[PDB]
């Protein structure tokens, strides 16, 4: 069969969170089968645990929320365990945030392959796209379609000069194209404009170009940490295999985003939850 993994080793980081500006320490642990992802806040007392749901979701980010406590930028981590095929493992969180790193999904994933994956004996559970199922929020649109691999196409229309007028368009199929190789090194592109209002207002305070592509209202600052041709949309590509994995499985199908960002990435996936036709759970012999 094809079998659920796990972490091999324990393994510590220490970054910055991208809002406080201050140490963070995050430790990934291997869990058993059917654990899923779940995020720990161990600087609590008790300890509060979040799994990684759809449902646990509460801006410029992906939240996991229970009550009053949260665990903010889960995206990019989520993104590196989808990328290696981690099924279960524990986030132990100093913090309400995970260290924000080089600010793409590199970092975990290289932390997660010197770990070592451990196969589990227990059949790796899949959700198969039967049919269609989309969200719209304006112009914004994502959108899920029956597909014989995993897919994640983007396209988004950003009104900047950096993007010389063209709508921003990539697609990866995990067939031919290598998570690792292809996206997960993207940094997103940081505005000027957006960070120096959070910035004024003690927010966005570990953001920078350690952690962004950082363009002010004409250019690109730090071309000089450019890794990719269109990395802008190959970001928004990690953040939606980060956001997908929310669903706590695996996808068989192809992803449409369109403008999508988090807040409609999570609209999608509950949308798909609800419409119980749409998808079935497989496993692979
Ligand atoms: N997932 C989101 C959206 O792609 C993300 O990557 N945000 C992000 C990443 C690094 C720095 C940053 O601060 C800022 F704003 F200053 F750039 C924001
Ligand atoms: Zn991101």
């Amino acid at each position: 069969m094809i079998k659920q993994r796990t972490l091999k080793n324990i393994i510590r980081a220490t970054g910055v969170g991208l809002h406080s500006g201050e140490k963070v320490y995050l430790t990934l642990k291997p869990a058993p089968v059917d654990t899923g992802i779940v995020f720990s806040r161990t600087d609590l007392d008790p300890v509060v645990e979040i799994p990684a749901r759809a449902e646990n979701v509460g801006t410029m980010s992906t939240t996991l929320v229970k009550g009053d406590v949260k665990v903010d930028t889960v995206e990019h981590l989520l993104s590196a365990m989808a990328g290696l095929g981690i099924d279960n493992a524990y986030v132990e969180l100093s913090a309400s945030e995970v260290p924000i790193m080089d600010g793409s999904a590199g970092p975990f994933v290289f932390l997660i392959q010197s770990a070592g994956l451990q196969e589990q004996e227990a059949a790796k559970k899949f959700i198969r796209i039967k049919r269609e199922v989309s969200v719209e929020e304006g112009d914004k649109r994502a959108v899920f379609v029956p597909f014989d691999g995993f897919k994640v196409s983007f396209e988004i229309d950003f009104d900047h000069p950096v993007f010389r007028g063209r709508t921003q368009q990539a697609s990866v199929d995990f067939s031919s194209t290598s998570f690792v190789k292809e996206v997960s090194r993207a940094r997103t592109f940081g505005f000027m404009r957006d960070i120096e209002y959070l910035r004024s207002q003690n927010l966005a305070l570990g953001g920078s170009v350690e952690n962004a592509i950082v363009v002010d209202e004409n250019r690109v600052l730090n071309e000089d940490g450019l890794r990719y041709e269109d990395e802008f949309v190959k970001h928004k590509i990690l953040d939606a295999i980060g956001d997908l994995y929310l669903l706590g499985n695996s996808l068989i199908g192809e992803f449409r985003g369109f403008k999508s960002g988090h807040a409609l990435n999570n609209q999608l996936l509950r949308t798909l939850i609800a419409d119980k036709d749409a998808w079935e759970v497989v496993t692979f012999e």
